[PDB]
C-alpha cells in the first residue's frame, strides 16, 4: 500500500493512498462486506459527516457483496447521515454491493461503462431440528422480502419483478442497471 | 462374527428362526437389508410371525419409512422387541410392530424427538427444505398418533425436545404393549 | 449380509432367484453395471416372467441411470418397479421407467424430481460445451419423462426447476406411478 | 485360526462366549444373538461368559444384561483380565453363585461418562438423562452386590480399582478361581 | 455383487460370453478384460464375444492392450454401448466387429484428444509432447480406419469434447446400428 | 523492500521504492490482478490525476493477469482520467496483464526487448443446476465478447482473428506484440 | 475379477501356462511371478510358458529376480508385450526366449536409464551414486547381450526416455516379430 | 495371489515342495509366518531339505534372529537362494543357510551393513539404547564371522557403510557357496 | 536486519543495512527470483539511474535463480539504463542468477574465489490436452533458445556449445566461470 | 528484542541491542546459516569496512551451521575487507559455524570455556536419473574437498587427518579445538 | 505495554539493569541475553546485574552460552528465581554470584539430567550417547562447584526429575537465601 506525500503550506505530511482519498471524502468499498468492513465504513461515514455535513461523500464500490446485516449497517448509516453519498461502481457490485450501489443518492448513482452488476436472492444455511430450520427459513425469507421492498422503493421496479428477476443470478451491464434503476447514469469517459 | 455349522453366521441362523436383528444406525443399506429379509421371510412362510429386535440410535427417516412400509405390506405379523435403546427412528419402528406384540425389556430406553435435517443455499431452496422436513414431521406425528392413540398435539408437544422414556413410560405412552418380565 | 442355504446364497441372491432386484443405493456405474448384469441374467433365465425392481435411492449418475433405463426397455420381460423409500433424481426416472400398470409406491414412499446436477471448469468454450451437454441431457430427461408420464414437456420443465417432492399419491396424479400398494 | 471337525465358533459349541472387547452396539448385537442361539439350542445347560472388557456404551451393556436375565439358562461370568465399569456390571449380572474372577483379574467400578453440547435446556435434558442412568446402574448394582445404594454412590464417585478378593468382598463376584 | 449357483453375476454372464466394461480403463481393468478375452477364445474360437461398454475411458495404453487383444483373437467381438463411451471407451466401441457395434438409443459417445502431463527440463517436456502427439496421431489414424472418416475430420472433431448421440455416432460410423428395444 | 531518504527545500523523507516511483508518476503492476490490486492501482491513478491532469502517467506491467472485473476496473479508470497512461511491459503481460498493456495510450504502449505477451480466453467455471451452469456460461461468453471487442478496438485486428488467436494460450514476443498491435513500439536502450 | 469353475481368470490362464504381468513391478509382484514360474517348471519342464507384459516396470532388483528366474528354469518363456512395456518391463520383454519375443502392433516400448535417490553424507551419496551407476552398467550390458546393439549405443539411447513402436522395438532387437492379426 | 486346484494359493502349493518364499521386509509377522512354515515342514519330514528363496531388504534384527534360530534349531537343512536382493537381515538369513547350500542367482545383489536403531529421552536411556545396539552389532558380527570365515575386524570394517556385493563378490566373501548357473 | 544511523553532517538518517548499501548504489539479489523480487530490483535500478546516470551500479548476486520472465525483466532493465551495472557473485549464482551474473557490464562481472556458478536448461511444467502440451513445449523451447542466444552473446561460446553444456547441471568454479566467459575476473582478496 | 536508548550531545537515540552491538562492530551469527542470514552478515561486514577499514570486527558465533554456499559467502568474512575479523564461539559452532570460526584472523580466534565445536562432512542429497545422482555426488564430493583444503590451510592439520576426523560427527571442547587449531586461545574468565 | 518518560516495560527494566529470562532457552533468547549482558557490562563494569528467571530451561548449549558469558563479564550478576527454574534454568540460577542467588518464597526449582536423542547407525547412536554423557558430566561438575555438593550426590539426585522448594534449594546450595517480603 503506497504512501503519498503532499505539501500543505503549513507543513508536509504522509498519507496512505486510502487516507489521502479519505481526505477527499472518498470511501473505498473494495472488499467483501463483513463486520470489520462495515465498522470501518460506518466510522468513515460518521467522521466525514462530523467534519462537513453539506459536502457529498463518494462511496466507491468494487465488491462481491457479503453479510446482509453489515450491508444494512452501511445502508442505515448512509440514510441517517445528512450529506449525500454518491455510489460509483468501479468494476463489480454483487449481492449487497449492488444494494449499496442502489442505496445512494438519487441522481448520484454511477457505474463505469464496463462495471458488472449482479443481483441475486440471499444465501444462507439451516441445521438441526425441523423447528430450527423453520425459524432460519422464515428469517431468511423475511430478509429477502425486506431487501426486495427496499429495492422496489429505490429502483421503481415492482416487488413482483424484483422477486422474479432475483430468483437466479441476474448479471447486468451498466446500461442494463441504468434501465433497471440500480444506477442513474453511466460515467462518460472523461 | 461367529459361525454355526451348512455354515451360517449367527444372524443367518437366527434368520432361520425368523429373527431379524437391528443393531445399527438406519441407513439405505441397513433398510435395504431389513426389507430384503422381510420379503424373504414372507416368501418362506406368509403365516408365521417375524420377530424384530431393535437396538438402534435412529437413522435416516426415509429408510425407516422403507422398513415401516415393508412391515405393513407383508402378510406375517412383525413382533418388535426393544433390547437396549430405541431412538426416534428406532422408536418409530418399535411402534410399527403388531398390536399386542410390541415389547421392551425392563431396562430398555426409548427416545422420541422431531426429525433432524439441514439446508444450504438460496432462500427458495431453504424454504423447500424446511417445508419438506415439516411435512415429514407431520407424517411422523400422524403415524405415531395412529399407532399410540395419543393425539397429534400431545406428540408434537412431547417430541419438541428429546424425550427419554423408560419401558414402563413407553407402555404408558402406548409405544409398546408389554414389558417382557424375566422368566 | 445374512446367508441362506450347500446352496449358500446371500439374501439378495436369494431374492434374485425370485427375480427381485434391490436398487437400495446411490446410482453409479458400479451399481448400474450390477443392475444391468442382473437384468441380463434374469432375461436369460426366463424371457416371460416379470422382473421386480425395488427402488430406494437418491439417484446419482445420469448415464448410469440411462444405462439401466435402456436395459429395462431393451430386455423382453416386464420390469415391475416398486418405490420402497426414496426415489430421487434418476431413481424417480427409473421408477417411471417401469412397465405400464406395474409401477408402484408403498403408501408413504416419496418421489422427488429435479433438473440434473453438473459442473464445468476451465476455458469459456469448455464451459459452453459442458452447458450445451447438460442442457441436452435435461431435454432428453424431460422428453422421456413426458412420454412415461403423459405430462407435457413444458409442465415437467416448470416442475423440475427446483426439488419437487411428491408423495405417492401426488406421484400417481403426476403419472410417475400407476397405483399405490394398499397394505393387506 | 480355523478348526475342522473359527476358535470362537468352536467355543460357542461348548456354550462359551468371549467378551474380549469394548461394548458397543455391534458387540452387544453379537452377544445377544449368541445368547438367543444358545437358548434355542438348549434351554437348561449353563452358558459361560468370559469377560475382558474396558466397558463401553451403557445401553449396549443393558442390552446384554437384559438378555442374560431374560433367557432361562444360567449365564456364568468369568473375568480373566479387565472388568471396567460396564464389564464389571455384566460380571455382576452373572448367576448367583456363578460369578468368578481369576486371581489377578482387575475390576473397576465408576460412574457413567457423558457429554452435552448446545442450549441450556438441552444440557439440562442430557444431565437429567445421565443422572437417571447413574441411578439405574447404582440400583441394579445394589441389588446384585447387596451393597447400599449410598455406598455404591460413594464408591463409584472416582475410578475404584478392586482386586479379585476385593470384588468378592464387595459382592461383584462369588468366587476367585483357585488354579 | 450377487451370487448365482457359485458364480458371481459377471462370472455367470461370462459363460454366455458376455464381458462387462463398467469402469475406467486402467491397467488392472485391461489385464482383466484381456484375460477374459483370451479365456473366451480358448473356450471357443468360432463363436462371438459380447463386450458391453459403460466407461469414461482412461489409460490409452490399456485401451490399446484391449484393442490389440480383440483384434488378435479369432472370434468376433460385438461391442454394445450401454450408457457412456468416452475417451478410449469410444475407441473400444469403434473397435468391435463391423456390423456388430451397437449403441442403445439413449447412450452417448464422446471423442476427444488424449490427456497428458509433463513436468520437465525443456528436453523432457519436448519428449513428452512428441510422445503425446504421436499417440494422438495413432488414435486418429485408427479411428479413421474404423469409421471411414478422414483423419483431418477426426482431428478437427476431437479438438474439444464432442458429445455424440447414438444417431450421431451411427452417422459418424462409430457404430453400425442403434439397438431398438425388443 | 528498501528505503530511500530524499531531501528537499524543507525536508528529509524516507520513501519506500514504490512511493518514490509514484512521486515520479510511475505505477508498478507486479502481481496478480485481484480486487485489492485493482483498488490500489485505481486509487493511485486517481491521486495522479489529482496532482496534475496534464502530465503522463506510467504503468509498468509484470503480471500473470487475473480477475477480469478488477482488470476492467483498472481499464475504465485509465480511460476515465484525463492524463495519458503509458503502459510498459517489464517482463510478463498475460491474461488481463496484456489487456491492460493494450489499454495504454496510442503511441505510448511499450515493451522491453525480451518481454513476453500472452493472450487467451478467460478462465472460469460453473457448478450446480443446469440453469445455473447455463447462466454462468452465458456470463463468461459475454465477458469474452466484451474482451474481444475491446481488444479489436485497441489493436485493429478483426474480432474473428482475435477469437482464433485467443482460443489457446498464444505467446507473443515483443516484436510479435508490436505487429499484432498490442503495443506500439519496443523500447531500445 | 471373474470366477471360472472354482478358479479365477488368472488361475485358469495359469492352468494354460499363461502368466499376466499387467502392473507395476514391486517385490510382491516379483514374488508372485517367480512362484508362478517355479510352479510351471514343476508341472512340465518342456512346455513353453507365455508371459504377457503390460507394465510401467518398477523395482530393478525385482526385475532382476524375474530375469534370473526365467533364465534359470528349463522351459522357454515367450514374452508378449501388450499395451506398454516400460523400464524393467521392456527389460523383461527382451529377456524372453529368442524367436519368442513378441509385441502386438499397437503396443509400445520405452527404454530409459534407472531412477534412484540418495540422502545424507557425501560418503553416502557417493556410495549410492556408485551403486546406481553399476546398476546402469549391468542393465546396459544385459540389454547389449539380448539385443545385439552396442553398449555405447544403448548408453546413448537410454539417456532420456525413448519410446519405440513395435516395429522400432523389432529393429532395436527388443522383440523378434510383431504378432499381426490374422 | 493366483490359485491352483489339485485349492491352494501359489505359495501354499510351493509349500508342498518345501519352498519358502521370503519376498518381503522382515517384521515380526513375517518372522512368525516363516517360523510356522519351518516348524510345519520339520513336522512333515525331518530329513528332506527345505528351500528358502530370499528377496528382501531385511528388517527387524529380532525377527531375523527368530528366523535364524529356527533354521538352526530344526533338523532338515535349509537351502537359501538369493533371487533379487538380500540386504540387511536378508543377507544374514542368506548366510544362515546350510553349508554348501547357500546360493545366489547370477544377477542377485547382497548388501551388508551395520544395524540401525534409535534413542530418545534421558542420557541414561540413550546410553542403554546405544549399549544394546552395540551388543547387537557385536552379535551380528560374530555370527557373520563364523558363517563366512571372515574375521570380526574385517566384517566390522566392511559393514561400517553400505557394502553392496555382487554374487561373485558374495562368493569370495563366503556369504554364498555357489552362483546358480542357468540350466 | 540491523539498523545503522550514525552519519556525518546532520546525521538524522537511520537506515536498515540494505538502505545503507543502497546509498552506496549496492543492490542485493540474495534470494529466489520472483516477480516481487524482480520488481524490487527493477525499481532500485530505476531509482539509482535517476539519482545518477553515470555512476556504476553494483549488483551482488547470491540467488538460486527462479522465474525466467522475472530474470528477463531484470536483464532488460540493466540493459536499458545508462549506468553500468557491476555484478558480483558472492556465494552462488544458479540458473537465472548465473544469467544475470553474465549480464553484467564487460570487465565488471566478478565472483568471489569460492563462489559457485551453475548453468542449466530451464524448468517447466505442462498439464494438457495434447495441443496444450505442444504449446507449452514450444514455448519452453523458444525460452531456451532465447536464453542460449543471450548467453552466447554475453559469453563468446557458440550456441551449440552452450546447448551441449546446459543439457545437464554444470557446476562451475569462479575459475571455470572465468574460462567460460560468464565472469571477467575472480576478486583476489586484499 | 529489547530497545536501548543512548545519550549524546547530538541527542537521545534508540537502538535494538544488535544495532547497539553493531555500533561497537559486533556481529551476532546467532542462527542457522541461510542465504538471508548470510546476506545480513555480508552487508554488516561491508558497512563496517566502509566506516573504518583498519579497526577489528568481532564475529560472535552460536550457529548450528547451515547452507554451504551461504557459509562460503560468509567464509571470506569478506576477506576482501582490510579489517581483521575476530571470531568467538559462544556456545555452539557446528560444521559451517566451526568453518567460520576457523576463518577468523590468526591469533584472534577464541572460544569461551564451556563452548563446543563440531566438525563433519557436508550433508546433502540427490534424486532422479543415474547421471543426475552422479552429478550431485561429484558436486558434494568436490565441495567436501574444498572445505577440507580450507580447513587444512587454516588449522595446519593434514587433509588426510581432517578427512578421517570429519567422517563422523566430531565434537570438540574449546581446549580440543585449540589443540586442533580451529581456535588460538580459550577466553580466561575475566 | 509502554512507559512514557517511551520505553516498553522490558527496556525500562533493562535501564535498571534487569534482564528477564522468562521463556524457553533457545539460541535466540541466548543471543538476546548475551547481547544484553555485554551492553550492561559496557554501561557500567562495577554495578551488579539482575537476571530474573522464570523458565522451563531448554537448549544446553544456549544455557552454557549464557553461563560462560555471565561468568566472564566483570560485574556480579544477581539471579532471582521468580516462579520456576527447571533444567538449564536451575543451572543458570546456580550460575549467579555467590551470596546473590535468590528465590521467591514459593518458586520451584527442578534439577534433572539432560534430554537428548539418537538416530541412524549404531556408531552414530554411540557418538550421540557419548556426547550426551559428556554433557551430563560437564553439568554435574559445574553444579558440584557452584553448590558445594558431591558429584555423586548430584548424579544420584538429577537422575529423575527432582522438585525443590526454595528452602530445599537453599539447603542444596542452588540459592543463597529466600527473599522474605519487605
Amino acid at each position: 500500500i503506497p504512501t503519498v506525500i503532499e505539501t500543505t503550506n503549513r507543513g508536509e505530511r504522509a498519507y496512505d493512498i486510502y487516507s489521502r482519498l479519505l481526505k477527499d471524502r472518498i470511501i473505498m468499498l473494495g472488499s467483501q462486506i463483513d463486520d470489520n468492513v462495515a465498522n470501518s465504513i460506518v466510522s468513515q461515514l460518521l467522521f466525514l459527516q462530523a467534519q462537513d455535513s453539506e459536502k457529498d461523500i463518494y462511496l466507491y464500490i468494487n465488491s462481491p457483496g457479503g453479510s446482509v446485516t453489515a450491508g444494512f449497517a452501511i445502508y442505515d448509516t448512509i440514510q441517517h447521515i445528512k450529506p449525500d453519498v454518491q455510489t460509483i461502481c468501479i468494476g463489480m457490485a454483487a449481492s449487497m454491493g449492488s444494494f449499496l450501489l442502489a442505496a445512494g443518492a438519487k441522481g448520484k448513482r454511477f457505474a463505469l461503462p464496463n462495471a458488472e452488476v449482479m443481483i441475486h436472492q440471499p444465501l444462507g444455511g439451516a441445521q438441526g431440528q425441523a423447528t430450527e430450520i423453520e425459524i432460519a427459513a422464515n428469517h431468511i425469507l423475511k430478509t429477502r422480502e425486506k431487501l426486495n421492498r427496499i429495492l422496489s422503493e429505490r429502483t421503481g421496479q415492482s416487488i413482483e419483478k424484483i422477486q422474479k428477476d432475483t430468483d437466479r443470478d441476474n448479471f447486468l451491464t451498466a446500461e442494463e442497471a441504468k434501465e433497471y434503476g440500480l444506477i442513474d447514469e453511466v460515467m462518460v469517459p472523461e
